[PDB]
């Protein structure tokens, strides 16, 4: 038989032990030719596997490299000018790869070129109440300063775009060992921990969801009209540069002013984490000089799409994709997820030889430039985007399978819930203590949900990856699994060798999944997603689901505004319209699940396909969010503090956040009216998607 | 048999003449109680016909109204501020209705409050060119006068609209016997003309597809935040009042200045026609003063929805909508219509009665509030885009069924070409001379197409009726028809007595269509094309008569552009790109329709259905065109220069117009290239719908 068991069984580890190798001992750069070859490659194998077809579609996009004969770094410079400490120009690489030529040096991606020289602050990870601390409690003013912060808690992009809002001419990212060095285990080759030469590379956009920052809304294809670069959208104002912690050392160590103001400020090094701004008595004279050179470029960039047609409903799609582009070698990020999506393939592909063909149609993704803000991803969409609207039914992501090796991860709508707890449910758990028992006991042990007991954590998406398009802006279904550390406050930082040179296929092999079962039980979850969203008769979307987190989410975003009771009384500021709709919502969503189980007849089947097909889909804005206009969810969006982390009733929660500082409060809660009517208008638009049709 | 012939010979001339005659005794307002009851006995009446659910769906909307106790009116006042002369308080009722009680007097809707008080200047029709002719070859200055136009030509609120951005402090509009008194017909109530006391109401607005000023987006439900007064969406911000020609023979007879610049400038009246500024040498002295007090009002209006649910596809949509609310009595606009209306929904009952079903959904409208600016339409669009969006099959429009009586006309997307040359071949023709003629013969006589010999004329879709939300906004295929007068100059300025208190029964009885054969005509035109969308198992939509004219239109503003060749060259002005995206279009249409006709598959049926009924929806932009957001579909939109007017390649043709004179050449022309590549982009996706879907 052709089930999902044929289907799963076929998976192999060592396909994808074989894979990873072979994906990860040259760098794929996005826009290199290496990158290219690798396009190819895949291209090569899929139709070798067995898809219908398999294309490149390419795109000329934005890109940013260094210059390799102008290298960026950073100075200590004395009074007469001596540049007298000098940061790293490259790491050093790992052992058997010091031969390797083309690995880009570590840089922020979109920086602008300058030379600012200023004196030091330190803002801990510039957080938005990093920045509060500092300004309104500290009273220390970052303008006209270069700020230096460590990476951790949220997307860099974040910290670099508060910098710049508080006034900094400079930004200096770095890897604290508290963030990126775990106790007890060596620093690589030795163990998967951060050495102090390693550095995180990443770029520092903030794009809000546009794709190609010359090509807002449109393909960047080969008639596109471009914006010049001063009307590009989401580039950093001041330049920007990463390093390592024994650089961050040298320029943390003489740091005066106020001290740290309390040791959530304190990171592991032998420092005083000093505020500043600028250096203690004996060298209050010298200064810190920055030298940025990097270039952006227009460059081309190509995605592999392969398909294999549906035999029943060939209009509808399911998406597997991942990205290709790494910064080095890319031994978890991205080649442990490509690995597991070319085994999928694989797989997918021995069915077809049978004679076998999914119910709907599959597409297969390798995307190019993820690292350069989901850009390949974002093209194809907009060149696709009236097909994905009317045609998409789920997107899977399938970046790096592994952070860590302790529990399962997952993010996804609320659509897919019980679609999750039932595959995990079916699959054995790899854990060590936890033979003979099913994936979903080990991981609802491991990572309890908050809320309900005896259930597994779930969480929101934002951004970070390449669903964001489908999901933030087209408004189709989409989910994602790894498997990750017990590491809480770290769940944002990346595992320690992060974007650096030393994520090899040696760190993975070694230290993080020997035998390749964790990237095999991925490889079923991800794979298992698909196979059931391409071939079950009725879509594995529960709208019950949705209607439950409403409930809790609206309750939330209550409690929020009610830390403001008399700002509610004066401005008449009622969530009764929000809680009506969630209530009809919870009450058309019960009826539609009764006659989906108790309806022979495709129409009325398509019909119901359709309406859970639609259902994500009805909590699109076409006005978008406030001034982001490609985040057009209602329910979700990438916090505008924290792209890698989803918030829900994101207009109501902005609308909200630091509303006692606004200097018009008529002005400010009209906003929170406002957001609370789009939000009880959407929910009750999406509720209504789901009742009888005629 | 149940098949279209049964529908159509249920379609009564006698009962559609019992309708209008039962719709048009009293004035229905929109927002007055009249109205209201009116919409409850048109929901009791679709009961008794038979239709499954029938509902009212209720908003609160800006409306305006004249002050009762407070009147508006035109003075020329003399130096010492006696005003010599004022305009008329009311039209003087028609034989019969001289006691009738709330009868609107004669008002611009939206008009601002204000006694402004200057020198007349004569605009003409206040159109673009107008005002071209005025400012820059006559050098004649409107800042702080006040305009003189008369109606015709072009939409009011672009007159106002054109007024205000040449500075301009007030605008008087009055209908010209020119355009409003055909030669050799006698005055109402003994002929169809217009009187010299006869005034034509009609808002001035310019909303471009806003809907309810204070509720741009969402729907003006109960708990809707609406925007403050200042922010509305639409309201002119200078006073306008319109007139009649006795009043403005007064007015205009003394005017001085400057000579009218040619003839097409001067009208009927035996006046000089001058342009002014001011009043000739004995007169200079005199001023003209406004005294403008209406408000602007939120309002309670009320649709009647009615269902017909389909018993094969209930989850797809044909809508045929027209409006029930007139200015006065509605005789024809727009009662003509809606007796139409209800005359097709009592003969679909029958066929109900008798056990038939339509294959697709049929809902049935009467909006409220077009008058005011399309408001009743598009607040319940708002309302339900996501039903719509994915299930909406087409929208006929279905205002004034007759507007003349010599040949039919019609306006729709080129995806309903077919359909309509098919469905006038099969009806008899009406007309005198063409007995046992079809009406596709009578009406290609009359109204040929100028590209194609033996086809009749059919107009693009701009605004100015309850469609522009289904087709500019949603992208539904949409269509309309009605008999039409023989007269070509006034296509746009409406029929004599168009939104005067003279529309009455009478008026259509007596002089426009005693037998009500005309009527009957535009019924099986209407009621014909619903059937056919509703019934017909393949979609009736020919995409290939989208390829010819894209083609056409491409070629057009080529042309437009090649006015300005040396500016082609310098800045790389290619329609390349545009040219071969509609061959790629033609290409595919063509095989598409290969496949249409020669694939018992009903998903095949359903997909193919599916890419024929998305294929308006592929034209639609989500970012929607240069600052008019809610105008989405890229190949048509009002013109901005008259609403009435549909325009092709509408980004183009406004990034073009008056290119000549933008004082940035670069910029300008960078624009142009952006909307090249924005209609090209559009024309190769929407192609791209039609290929096979895997
Ligand atoms: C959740 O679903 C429910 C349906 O179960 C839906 O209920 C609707 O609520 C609206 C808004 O409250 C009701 O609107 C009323 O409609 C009546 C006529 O049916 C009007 O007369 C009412 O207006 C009067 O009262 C107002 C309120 O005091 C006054 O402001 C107004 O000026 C009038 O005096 C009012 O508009 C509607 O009838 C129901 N529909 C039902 C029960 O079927 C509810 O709105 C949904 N929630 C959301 C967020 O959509
Ligand atoms: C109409 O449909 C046709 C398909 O029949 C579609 O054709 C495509 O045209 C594009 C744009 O011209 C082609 O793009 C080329 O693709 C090749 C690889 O396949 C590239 O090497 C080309 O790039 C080189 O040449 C460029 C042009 O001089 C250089 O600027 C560039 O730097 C490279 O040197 C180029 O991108 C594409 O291959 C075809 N696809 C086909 C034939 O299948 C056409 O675009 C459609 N029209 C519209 C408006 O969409
Ligand atoms: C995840 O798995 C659960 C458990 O299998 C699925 O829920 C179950 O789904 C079936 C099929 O709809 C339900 O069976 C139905 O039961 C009623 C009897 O009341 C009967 O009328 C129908 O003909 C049908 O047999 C079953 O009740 C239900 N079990 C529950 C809710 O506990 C769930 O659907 C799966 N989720 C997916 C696939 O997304
Ligand atoms: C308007 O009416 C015309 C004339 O009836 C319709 O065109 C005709 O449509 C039929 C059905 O698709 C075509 O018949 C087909 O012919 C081919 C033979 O080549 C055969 O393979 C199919 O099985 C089928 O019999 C017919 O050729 C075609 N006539 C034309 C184009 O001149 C047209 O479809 C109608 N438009 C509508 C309903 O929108
Ligand atoms: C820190 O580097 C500066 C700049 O040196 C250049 O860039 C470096 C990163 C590396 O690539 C060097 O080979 C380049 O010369 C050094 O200052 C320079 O010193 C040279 C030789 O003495 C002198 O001719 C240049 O003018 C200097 N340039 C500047 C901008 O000052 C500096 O010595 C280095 N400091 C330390 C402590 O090593
Ligand atoms: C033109 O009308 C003005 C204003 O009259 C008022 O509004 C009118 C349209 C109508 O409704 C009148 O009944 C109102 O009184 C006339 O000027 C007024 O004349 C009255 C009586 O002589 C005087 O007390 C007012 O102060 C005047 N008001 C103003 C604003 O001047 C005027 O006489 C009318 N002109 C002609 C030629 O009939
Ligand atoms: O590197 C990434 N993404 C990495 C981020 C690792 C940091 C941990 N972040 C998480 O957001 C996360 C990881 C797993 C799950 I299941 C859910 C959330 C990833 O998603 O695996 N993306 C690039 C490109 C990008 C585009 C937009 C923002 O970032 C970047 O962050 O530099
Ligand atoms: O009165 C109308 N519409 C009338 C306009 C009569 C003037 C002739 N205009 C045409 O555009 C026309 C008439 C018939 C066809 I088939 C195609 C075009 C109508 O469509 O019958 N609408 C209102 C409300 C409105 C909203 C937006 C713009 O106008 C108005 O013009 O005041
Ligand atoms: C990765 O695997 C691919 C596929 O096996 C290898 O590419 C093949 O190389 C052989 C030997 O040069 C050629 O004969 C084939 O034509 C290639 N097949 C393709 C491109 O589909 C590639 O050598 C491997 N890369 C590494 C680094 O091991
Ligand atoms: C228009 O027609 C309607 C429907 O026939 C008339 O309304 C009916 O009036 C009779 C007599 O008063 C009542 O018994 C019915 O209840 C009404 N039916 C409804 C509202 O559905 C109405 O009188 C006619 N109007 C005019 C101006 O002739
Ligand atoms: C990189 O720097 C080199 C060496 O100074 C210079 O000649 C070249 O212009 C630069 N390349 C760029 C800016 O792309
Ligand atoms: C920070 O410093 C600059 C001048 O150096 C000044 O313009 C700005 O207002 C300061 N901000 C605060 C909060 O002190
Ligand atoms: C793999 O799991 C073991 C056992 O708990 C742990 O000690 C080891 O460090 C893990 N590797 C990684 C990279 O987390
Ligand atoms: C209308 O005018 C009357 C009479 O002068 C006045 O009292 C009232 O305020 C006005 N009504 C309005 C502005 O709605
Ligand atoms: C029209 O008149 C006003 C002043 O009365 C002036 O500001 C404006 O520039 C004038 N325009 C032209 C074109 O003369
Ligand atoms: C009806 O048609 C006749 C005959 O051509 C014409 O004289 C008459 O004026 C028409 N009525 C209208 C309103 O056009
Ligand atoms: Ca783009
Ligand atoms: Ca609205
Ligand atoms: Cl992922
Ligand atoms: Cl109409
Ligand atoms: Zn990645
Ligand atoms: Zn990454
Ligand atoms: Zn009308
Ligand atoms: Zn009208």
């Amino acid at each position: 038989k052709h089930n999902m068991k044929a289907f799963l069984d076929e998976l192999k580890a060592e396909n994808i032990k074989k894979f990873l190798y072979n994906f990860t001992q040259i760098p794929h750069l996005a826009g290199t030719e290496q990158n290219f070859q690798l396009a190819k490659q895949i291209q090569s194998q899929w139709k070798e596997f067995g898809l219908d077809s398999v294309e490149l579609a390419h795109y000329d996009v934005l890109l940013s490299y260094p210059n390799k004969t102008h290298p960026n770094y950073i100075s200590i410079i004395n009074e007469d000018g001596n540049e007298i400490f000098n940061t790293s120009l490259f790491e050093p690489p790992p052992p058997g790869y010091e031969n390797v030529s083309d690995i880009v040096p570590p840089f922020s991606a979109f920086s602008p070129q300058g030379m600012p020289e200023g004196d030091l602050v330190y803002v801990n990870y510039a957080r938005t109440e990093d920045f509060f601390k500092l300004e309104r409690d500290m009273k220390i003013n970052c303008s006209g300063k270069i700020v230096i912060a460590r990476y951790g808690k949220v997307f860099r992009g974040n910290k670099v775009k508060n910098a710049q809002l508080a006034g900094a001419k400079g930004v200096i990212l770095y890897s604290d060992p508290a963030d990126y060095f775990a106790p007890g285990v060596k620093s690589y080759p030795d163990g998967w921990n951060l050495p102090g030469g390693g550095v995180q590379r990443g770029n520092i956009l903030n794009l809000n969801g546009a794709g190609d920052p010359l090509t807002p809304g449109y393909p960047a294809n080969e008639y596109a009209y471009r914006r010049g670069i001063a009307e590009a959208v989401g580039l950093p104002s001041i330049p920007v540069h990463p390093i390592g912690y024994y650089d961050a050392q040298k320029l943390l160590e003489k740091m005066g002013g106020s001290a740290p103001p309390d040791s959530s400020w304190r990171g592991s090094l032998k420092v005083p984490y000093n505020v500043g701004p600028g250096f203690t008595g004996n060298f209050s004279t010298q200064k810190v000089k920055m030298h940025i050179h990097s270039t952006n470029e227009v460059t081309r960039i190509y995605n592999v799409i392969g398909t294999l047609r549906g035999a029943v409903e060939p209009d509808r799609y399911v998406i597997l994709g991942g990205h290709r582009d790494s910064w080095v070698f890319g031994g978890i990020d991205p080649q442990s997820g490509a690995a597991v999506v070319h085994e999928i393939v694989r797989s997918f592909g021995t069915l077809k030889k049978e004679g076998w063909r999914p119910r709907r149609t599959i597409l297969f993704a390798s995307w190019d430039a993820e690292e350069f803000g989901l850009l390949g991803s974002t093209e194809w969409a907009e060149e696709n985007s009236r097909l994905l609207q009317e045609r998409g039914v789920a997107y899977i992501n399938a970046d790096s399978s592994i952070e860590g090796n302790y529990t399962l991860r997952v993010d996804c709508t609320p659509l897919m819930y019980s679609l999750v707890h039932n595959l995990t449910k079916e699959l054995k758990s790899p854990d060590e203590g936890f033979e003979g028992k099913s994936l979903y006991e080990s991981w609802t042990k491991k990572s309890p949900s908050p809320e309900f007991s005896g259930m597994p954590r779930i969480s929101k998406l934002g951004s970070g990856n390449d669903f964001e398009v489908f999901f933030q802006r087209l408004g189709i279904a989409s989910g994602r699994a790894r498997y990750t550390k017990n590491w809480e406050t770290n769940k944002f930082s990346g595992y320690p060798l992060y974007h650096s040179v030393y994520e090899t296929y040696e760190l993975v092999e070694k230290f993080y999944d020997p035998m390749f079962k964790y990237h095999l039980t991925v490889a079923q979850v991800r794979g298992g997603m698909v196979f059931e969203l391409a071939n079950s008769i009725v879509l594995p979307f529960d709208c019950r689901d949705y209607a439950v987190v409403l409930r809790k989410y609206a309750d939330k975003i209550y409690s929020i505004s009610m830390k403001h009771p008399q700002e509610m009384k004066t401005y008449s500021v009622s969530f009764d319209s929000l809680f009506s709709a969630v209530k009809n919502f919870t009450e058309i969503a019960s009826k539609f699940s009764e006659r989906l189980q108790d309806f022979s007849n495709p129409i009325v089947l398509r019909m119901m396909n359709d309406q859970l097909m639609f259902l994500e889909r009805a909590f699109i804005d076409p006005l978008g969010l406030p001034d982001r206009p490609f985040y057009r969810h209602v329910i979700y969006a990438p916090s505008s503090h924290n792209k890698y982390a989803g918030e829900s009733f994101p207009g109501i929660y902005d609308a909200l956040f630091d509303i006692e500082s606004k200097v018009d409060p008529s002005k400010a809660w009209g906003e929170v009216k406002r957001q609370i009517y789009v939000a009880a208008f959407t929910v009750q638009a999406a509720a209504e998607t789901l009742s009888e049709v005629a």
